[PDB]
């Protein structure tokens, strides 16, 4: 585990003590209760897990609020990726970033310092103040100063949703101090992108993007020092936002196609945008390759926007165009998706001449690039 | 039309299922939805993003916002309660925590709660870790306990592990315009309902005799629109989902709970008559002179399918009880196909001495489907066995 | 062991789970199995091959050999139908093709074979599709046509769909030395036991009954070790193997069937009564009733009546399509033993299109009570039968 | 689905009319059984699928053993691959196989051409004649002697295993004339073969091997021409060897990520049957990619993801070899996820002695999704040990 490959680590990682069972897969325990081999060693068992500790090896795991076998191993698989402490699941991408600002509210620090852009559900979740949050929206080069003593999280996310815009990560750890920096990598997944080797304290990732790869797992997990890993696991024993057996299998499954899906999409989204800045309907084409951010902090992106010369108008009609193409809101599945992001704010907009909002997000699937071109420059005539 | 709660049990949640040629739910496992129109697609997200229900012929847009397989078992024990509308989560706390964050952001962050209560929700409101200011009151000190910052009276019935009875006539009289919830998991809907007594939101932990196999982790609250709007803005953001998995398991549990309740009820029923005429055993606490305020028959139409009993050897007697079972399994849970045992007192004390504490005899039982004289020769085994 | 058969419901089939740590059986999707060492895996994989149970400690080598998760609900039903052990297959047709294969390879491809039976056994052993040849003879003609050659008596009770007994204490005594296989799906392990008579194959189509809640497909035979080790070799070459999930859910379902099998034939006993009392129908037929009991076998045979009810309507083949079409609660579909309620006509399976006719025969309709109340079954039923 | 490239026909194929549903996955329906509109109208339908033909659009399924939904979803996918008519999903490769022995003998045809080497399971069905079929064992060059007038069906198997020796499919359909010929692609999957296009009337496919990928779906599927589809469909509404949901789903799933899979497999392969050619231990390598009938380019465009390595010691260094690999996993499969190694000649042979027989020195290794580096290390490493 510690001399593999990434190729090798993501097929064999998480799959400890597998072979010496006499299984190929692991096991799917529905188990809601585990039962206790002595009062006194089940008494231990749970006070252990109720502090944010991880399960002793032949100890019950007491209840699945506390421990779930399954879900473990997908934690270990994910930690070994990421090269972190540990990691804890929960059952959605929202459901972690909930667990992980909840945390720092109980320990004295409420504050959050998160630079912009954010992903939807998390810049919402900032500004509603819902888990007892206070927010100070600040930009790559007024983090050290937005720092108050309140502070317990910097929130970044590269690259940004849906821009594309990537932020150094070594200059924002290094702004922070002090301060545990919180990168939702959910984008470059550990394949591309490893926030703990820069010097960040949590790896957000939702897995229900390129983590499952198919679009039917939900999930999100975060990857941390065992001190925060603690915190996020006294949170998940009392709030219950648990990932069900089912939906841990699937995700750790993924983990072991991940290395040759991303390197698939990463080079069909590499040529697709390059075939796609050779069209008059396209002014310009968001794609990462000026700090020289590739190489130091990226190993390319299996992601797209596109900016509309036609603005809304044009997106509108290139989205319900696109036939092959599927038109929902997500990514990292195993099909191309398309989405308008200016539609979820602008909606009721009975079909105006729109001068902006022409930016297009794409995440680039498992198919031919011949064929994906196509139907996207079908989509693009269309007008 | 009017169905008796048996029937209504086995084709609740099952609509337009017979119509689209299919004999039970799909699992749909898609986290994603496709849209018709951009605009079509963007209303859409809206309308559930605010906390509103799917209407019939749209996109549900992503999981987060809507799941087909949830919303049936949703539908489903709303029906059985009798409330507007129902509300899934991953687990029962995981609806009590956005029972509590709704009431916060609602400007009522107060909530005055009666004990006993079940130890999650307990000590999720001694942490305070949502925002949430407690004032834990008798029965008799509800209406002095309620400030101008109230938002929720959370109360239980029967009580966890004493099995204690509070009148939720009493409880709702005294909360006036608060809201009561009651968390209905011991009871479930085939014994009490606590929107028929004037609650407002009815916790349920899906875990516990909904699956009713001990294999689907759940958490589902009956209650009025408005709080349910409110329920399903915070799933919205905070993301604590019922996999599509889980919601088929606890709806395909509903259909077999009514006959299931009434033969672990029955069990429960002799066991605890049996058990009674035991050397070891001091007292017997089981709903069905047990009932104080004839709230049996006003309140719950059974005894339940739980009891605990009271062992005169203290914690030492109560400790080699749960250790000698070999058919009963000692595990902290209940509701399960099977008879599970625990003691209350362990996970808070682990002595090196021979206490007999108040509390430390108390040992709780969750009847199974099993034949009751398996389970009375098992328990007076182990009780032997000291 | 000295369980009543409730207790061992609940926990049968659950061995060891107690004791590594869990609640319910994992759920091990695992194809391929890896080996401890070359040698311990290849005497593991000749003695699955052979058709032998899994020992313990040896690795299942491949799911077409050893399934834990099949295993164990092989093992508690064997339990409560009291036979040595269980094969299971991936339908109850998989199960009949698996004893009717092993009856021809051990030079018996004879079956006499007691009408009436399910459509799927009846076609099956017509066409001779496995090598087979079929004796169609009466419950007074078993004896005589028993051949040389006869490897396996298949029995059926109660008929389908005229839920007519069959007497297997007679059955057996006329068949001697030839095995006697029993469909024991209609009656279940609670109701009825063939082995106890003298039946040496219990089938059962675990898809009714055993699932109980019509999700998970199955099939699985109670037999002595000498017929388990024939069909489990059969299982190994022809490979209709239970998929893990469906074997978890049977198993799952066998804990609820003590409390669903005695809810729904007290519905069905008080449904038959109630529907007896109709003008439309002329003759109910329940074997709990009075008058479909000839021989004395309620007690000595089943200990209840069953959860399906057969109903012969005065308008025939008409009036039956009509009451197919008008229920609303109740489902019209081809199967039993489900959670709600189902409705069939029969006879519409061969005289399928009667477009507008008044034909006089065919009026019986299968009906198979779920775990409804009777009062809003009744009603459901009573307005289907007046829409006429 | 037409003038699509087999990369993106891999991941939309079977996925017709689900982006219209509203969904993104395929709808896991466990369904025993399933309701009708009509009694007219279900009838009609039952006697469609029992007769062995496909389910009509807008009509019940009537029973799972007649037609399941999620498993027609996987055949349509799969059919479309292979580039034949129709397909037929089993519970395993072996239960796909039974129906196609089972379809030849009821049509008047007991005889099978087999041409050796044979499946393990394939041989063995074939030499007991448990389903009533008289086999004739001939070579590729006795294929059109060997045709007896009572003659079948024609199976053949490229690359063999575990010898991995290729077959001219383009010769094995000429010399069959009017006898329809079944190929096993399980090995070369239709990424690298496709026997459909050199004349073959079924594919056979064991779905547990590369079509799932992952090891934990179990399964058998055949890609034939109408005619033989209605068959097989026939032998699987009587004799049951259904393709569970959750395993139809699984296989289906597993077909979007084949083409990448494959891919990545195939070039490690390639690479570490060089690597390991330069080994003392290793006499031979055998490898499709390593080819004097010219069958790479005109038959298959990769030498696949197996590997045969024929070893100096014997059986001695065989086995030796097998339990000295930690990384790689001892177990009788293939095209799983991880790498996986056997030793074919142990399971008919168990002995005391060292026995330096032919075939004792061959041991069979599937390629999995890991690095070439630590592939190489971990083999290098077990030799070394022997
Ligand atoms: C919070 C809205 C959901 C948006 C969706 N998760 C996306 O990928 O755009
Ligand atoms: C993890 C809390 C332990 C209490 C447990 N959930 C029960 O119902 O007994
Ligand atoms: C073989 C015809 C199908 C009959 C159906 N399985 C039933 O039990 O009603
Ligand atoms: C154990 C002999 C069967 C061979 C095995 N199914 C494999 O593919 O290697």
């Amino acid at each position: 585990m510690n001399s593999m490959h990434p190729e090798t680590l993501m097929v064999h990682g998480g799959m400890d003590g597998l072979t010496e069972a006499g299984v190929h897969v692991p096991a799917i325990d529905l188990s809601t209760t585990n039962p206790v081999n002595d009062v006194a060693t089940g008494g231990d068992s749970y006070e252990w897990l109720a502090t944010g500790h991880a399960l002793k090896d032949g100890d019950s795991a007491v209840y699945q609020r506390l421990w779930q076998p399954g879900v473990a191993r997908f934690e270990t698989a994910l930690a070994e990726l990421e090269h972190a402490d540990e990691a804890v699941a929960f059952a959605t991408g929202m459901a972690a970033m909930t667990a992980a600002l909840l945390a720092a509210v109980n320990a004295g620090t409420p504050h959050i310092v998160a630079v912009r852009p954010l992903y939807g559900g998390s810049d919402h979740l900032l500004e509603t103040g819902l888990l007892g949050t206070t927010v100070t929206w600040a930009k790559e080069a007024e983090i050290a100063s937005a720092i108050q003593d309140d502070t317990g999280l910097v929130i970044v996310e590269t690259p940004a949703n849906p821009s594309l815009d990537l932020v150094d990560l070594d200059s924002v750890v290094a702004a922070a101090g002090t301060v545990p920096v919180l990168v939702d990598n959910t984008f470059c997944t550990p394949v591309l992108q490893q926030p703990i080797r820069h010097g960040a304290a949590l790896v957000l990732h939702s897995a229900t993007k390129y983590l499952g790869g198919h679009g039917d797992a939900m999930g999100g997990i975060i990857a941390t020092n065992s001190d925060w890993a603690m915190r996020l696991r006294q949170v998940r024993a009392i709030t219950g936002a648990l990932l069900h057996p089912m939906g841990a299998y699937l995700l750790h499954r993924g983990l072991r196609t991940l290395a040759v899906r991303m390197r698939a999409a990463q080079t069909t989204a590499g040529e697709l945008a390059e075939r796609l800045a050779a069209h008059p309907a396209i002014t310009a084409v968001h794609y990462p390759g000026p700090r020289g951010l590739l190489g130091r902090q990226m190993s390319g992106g299996a992601m797209i926007a596109l900016e509309l010369a036609g603005g809304f108008d044009a997106a509108r009609s290139f989205v319900e165009h696109c036939s092959l193409v599927v038109h929902a809101v997500s990514l990292g599945g195993a099909d191309t998706l398309i989405q308008h992001p200016a539609s979820l704010t602008h909606r009721p907009v009975a079909a105006t001449a729109k001068p902006g909002d022409g930016l297009i997000r794409l995440s680039v699937g498992l198919e031919h690039v011949d064929d994906l071109e196509d139907d996207l420059i079908a989509a693009l005539d269309a007008s």
